[PDB]
């Protein structure tokens, strides 16, 4: 089965077997995947396991596959378990099964549902400031993933259903996914035991716990069905939402120049420290040409992948069935080829005047297509309206233990390697 | 392999393919011990997949089994899994491996170690009558296993390691295994997969919060295998006491003219609610011949078990290697031929003067051998040490949701099916 990529001439590392190519992964995804495009050009060819992976980087290809042809051949992800009543969930759902889910969770994010949560999230943006005040009056770091996190967890736990928690009380909240890779023929097994990737008791905990997007919800839909959704929104609404404020948060302390030009723009269009509002937000530009340029150094997905259900031959390439195509994101978003000194954070790159000549189809952090991101909107809202009620009241400096330059993590996820410590002064 | 039994002219229940005999027990363990008991006589066999157990029921064979040749040809318990570090424990370890840490582990009770033991156990069942003294100075059924559970909780973290909680703060504390006699083919995969019966955050728990018996440990051993050997006592201590302390306050409320003839035997060696130390307890015939006869009804391990390492003929019978020798100990407990009316609670079979016409190689409801229960004198002093001090205060009666007669578990463990409830009163 290795021999793949020989066969339709196209070039890649070696693949082991067995194991495949999961060895060039002991320095991460990301980096495996920038090498790779250095050494074998526009597509190459790797395998997870006996698991062929295409890996496109050519913009009309990834136009084919995320949008075009996204209905047709490559409509769902790759096969991830074991998960157990989670096979229901969005981001899981395959054929027509997702289909009926797309649609009935899309009322969610609409310029009006979304508008509605701006003064919701107005209260939560406040129980930061006073927690961030506490840890700022007082010399001492401050790291910044608690408190974002803190913060991102409460807006989570509203935005969809009610439930108010200052998570200062703490609320609730890769060592064999190894294995999952070169024993996928071992998944079929594991299902018929219950056993979840998601520890039973995390999931038990909230097998009751769901017995808004809960109202838009009941008002067709199941209700184990219904506990899993809401499990998706939490994670996503809370772990992306902090791990990108803290992103930021290091790319302002460590780019001052750039941590006070964007609160020069805060105090022009909220002034006294004006709550923000729907509309304010959307006016600013460089909170935008900033938190469009960190998601193009830190893309929190790194690739996109679809699953090619049957034998295409897009934009000249025979492409079989079963294959995963993957858009290696990480790798683009800091591609020479695109990016002048991409490793240099600049968020003059998203301004309008230079925001013409940026491909959709290469910096897609959101992804793109009709599998896109469904949270962008409700996404990009909920970090500026944080990122806004923080730049007002406090500046962000270096600290002794703040890991400059930011080491990712060379596991699985993307993350630091030491969490971002940053000293806040009021 | 099904046809072992038809082979050596052993009687059985016919075994379903790949299944075995497991369907039967769909009314539970014991309840299909006491049947086949009646069926096929005083030897017979069954299935637990393809797995063949033999089911003895003659005392010198089962005295054989457990410690004449113990060391030789039954050593070691059925193979259970998938367990992953806790393949060290000493209810689990096999072979030498079982030799050097029962040698180890002996240490902990002997006379002089346990009456080291009766001052700190003098705390904790002063914290049960303060705790039982709240639930009765107001008219309300108790529920048992909470306080007593509570409270052998709290004994089992002291007389090993150190640790003091009233378990009112609420420290710490067969869905799936229905698979693993049908595929025990499948424990070598869930091992190379860290995964755990044990749910891996009930260990990782754990796995920090151990880095006395903890003292007679580190005083040859390990420190991963010091973990788990803490575990089982946390367990056995807590779990096994507080369950049979309200499975004789069951037969103690419902046959009253026992509690007090019990209550009239406190008073005469403890005058004037004297604390009960090492000697006094021992001296309590009655508060033993009741413990001794609630155990003679609910054996708290239903069986016990041996594996047949090797071709052997005991007591006139060949027995292969590989087999599973089970000796039914609910079924003798309550066996005609052997206990009259054994249905009825009578403390007085274990009177001195008729604990003679007592075979115990048919009560063994801590087993025998050089493999049985190393607590059991721990378990003695630890059940009448509450006992005595919960005897002394209150006199227990039937409530409204008290489940009278008592309803055994008929899934896996022995408990009842409602949790036992007592009005208490001072
Ligand atoms: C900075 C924050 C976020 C980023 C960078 C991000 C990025 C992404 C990406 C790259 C994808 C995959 C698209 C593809 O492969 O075609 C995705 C899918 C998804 N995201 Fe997010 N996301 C963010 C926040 C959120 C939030 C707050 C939610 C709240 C529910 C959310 C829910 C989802 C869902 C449901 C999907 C899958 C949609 C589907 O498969 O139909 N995301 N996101
Ligand atoms: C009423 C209370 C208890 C009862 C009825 C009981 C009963 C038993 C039985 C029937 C066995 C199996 C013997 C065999 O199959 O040969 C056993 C083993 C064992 N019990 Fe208990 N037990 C009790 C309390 C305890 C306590 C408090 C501990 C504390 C550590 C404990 C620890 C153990 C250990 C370590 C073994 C296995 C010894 C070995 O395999 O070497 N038990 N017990």
């Amino acid at each position: 089965s290795h021999g793949l990529f020989k066969k339709l001439g196209i070039p890649g590392p070696t693949p082991l077997p067995f194991l495949g190519n999961i060895l060039s992964y002991h320095k991460g995804f990301c980096m495996f995947d920038m090498e790779c495009h250095k050494k074998y050009g526009k597509v190459w060819g790797f395998y997870d396991g006996q698991q062929p992976v295409l890996a496109i980087t050519d913009p009309d290809m990834i136009k084919t596959v995320l949008v075009k042809e996204c209905y047709s051949v490559f409509t769902n992800r790759r096969p991830f378990g074991p998960v157990g009543f989670m096979k229901s969930a969005i981001s899981i759902a395959e054929d027509e099964e997702w289909k009926r889910l797309r649609s009935l969770l899309s009322p969610t994010f609409t310029s009006g549902k979304l508008k509605e949560m701006v003064p919701i999230i107005a209260q939560y943006g406040d129980v930061l400031v006073r927690n961030l005040r506490r840890e700022a009056e007082t010399g001492k770091p401050v790291t910044l993933k608690d408190v974002f996190g803190a913060y991102s967890m409460d807006v989570i736990t509203s935005t969809s259903f009610g439930v108010n928690i200052d998570s200062l009380n703490n609320p609730q909240d890769d060592p064999f996914f190894l294995s999952i890779t070169v024993f996928p023929f071992l998944i079929p097994i594991l299902e018929v035991l219950n056993i979840c990737v998601f520890p039973r008791e995390v999931t038990n905990f909230l097998r009751k716990s769901v017995k808004d997007f809960l109202q838009l919800m009941i008002d067709a839909l199941s209700d184990l069905e219904l506990v899993a959704q809401s499990i998706i929104f939490i994670f996503a609404g809370y772990e992306t939402t902090s791990s990108v404020l803290s992103f930021i948060m290091y790319e302002l302390a460590t780019h001052p120049d750039v941590q006070q030009k964007l609160q020069e723009e805060i105090d022009a269009v909220l002034p006294n420290k004006a709550p923000p509002t729907y509309d304010t937000v959307l006016q600013m530009e460089y909170l935008d040409m900033v938190v469009n340029e960190t998601l193009r150094l830190f893309p929190i997905a790194m690739r996109l992948e679809r699953v090619c259900k049957k034998d295409v031959e897009i934009n000249g390439m025979f492409i079989p069935k079963g294959v995963v195509v993957m858009i290696p994101s990480y790798a683009l978003h800091r591609d020479p080829k695109y990016w002048t000194e991409p490793e240099k954070f600049l968020p003059e790159r998203f301004s309008k005047k230079n925001k013409d000549n940026i491909d959709p189809y290469i910096y897609t952090p959101f992804g793109s297509g009709p599998r896109n991101c469904i949270g962008m909107r409700f996404a990009l809202m909920n970090m500026k309206l944080a990122l806004i009620r923080v730049l007002q009241n406090f500046s962000f400096k270096p600290c002794k233990e703040t890991q400059i330059p930011l080491k990712l993590s060379l596991g699985g996820l993307l993350q630091p390697e030491k969490p971002v410590v940053l000293k806040v002064e009021s």
